[PDB]
């Protein structure tokens, strides 16, 4: 898994049947100390991410396999909101509670 | 998934027999900014996309997943015509 | 899927059981427009494609959905033997 | 597989049901020499890794088959921790 | 698949049970000509490989396929050793 955060979203009208309902956020991934990097995924969440919140973002046929995942033709999906990363024991980062 | 595209075709006589009547455009993938990159994939469409409409694509397995992909050889496709698109807060594209 | 020019053969007389009767091919994988990129797959090949002929090539677990692939552990194959590519309005490529 | 030192640790409240107890270490891979790259993974953990310790991490599918892991959406994972690297007729790396 | 040389070995004590017996190549990929890359895997080896052998590797799904590698947490796996490797109209390697 890569870490990432929210930025934004995409929206579809026209898709394969088994996308109806799926939310797609658009994520960019974080570099070493956070570095905002000039890589982005569009991914699933069935977690419920809000703009800005840290994520994990598994890919490949792991994103089948969130919650009523099994027959959706994606390849990457938000599996986790991130409350703390640490480096080395001292905390990097942490989570509105 | 990324988000590309839709900027040629691709079509074969000689191919493996599972992949008849699948129909094969060339993608564009975005960078970052709106800018696209000199970087292509090839996918099935089933969900009838043309020229210069942007997609979502999935890669690997998932490409089984749409809709009669159950065993065909492919790693690539597209499986959503985009609308819109935003980032950080103001809309980066609108069909 | 990429498109790829193939342009060599691999052979080897230790290896898998599951390998047996399987052809290996080296493709060149093309780039940057229309210019071959010095970046290389090994691939299986059950369609019969020769020397200096563009494919689709697809990786990963799609490689096991050719014909008599199920059960090999390939992660690269030919799936198709290109006759055209079209980018937006003009050809490119025409077999 | 891919060489990594565990470097920190990742936490969360608001995950996928089936990720209920899964530990989440940061990892650095390794790069040239024995360098270490600006590159880091987050992987499950059920072999009991600590900070600074060398292992192989597993990506994509392969990650499910940890023990427990079966239909976990996880896409890398700690499969061993290592004793010792050599390259050549020397060690790079030992425990 | 890729073009790798074998250039060490990994060892772990602490592991995944399924990984039991499983020896680790440490592989450099084959790059520009005959130039190997600043790239490496780690990879399982059932068929074996030794040092400075060209080795085909397998990556993903695929690693998992070899013979009894069905329920092993692995995403590379030597597959092959290499006798001849052909490009163009040139023998690249012949061992
Ligand atoms: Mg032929």
């Amino acid at each position: 898994m890569k870490i990432a955060r929210v930025c934004g979203t995409v929206t579809s009208t026209q898709k394969e049947d088994t996308l109806t309902g799926v939310k797609f956020l658009v994520l960019q991934y974080l570099g070493e100390d956070g570095e905002f990097l000039p890589d982005y995924e569009v991914a699933a969440d069935t977690v419920g991410a809000g703009q800005d919140e840290w994520v994990l973002v598994s890919r490949g046929s792991a994103a089948r396999h969130i919650i009523n995942g099994t027959d959706k033709p994606i390849d990457a999906a938000v599996v986790a909101i991130i409350d703390t990363v640490s480096r080395d024991n001292y905390l990097l980062y942490s989570k509105r509670t």
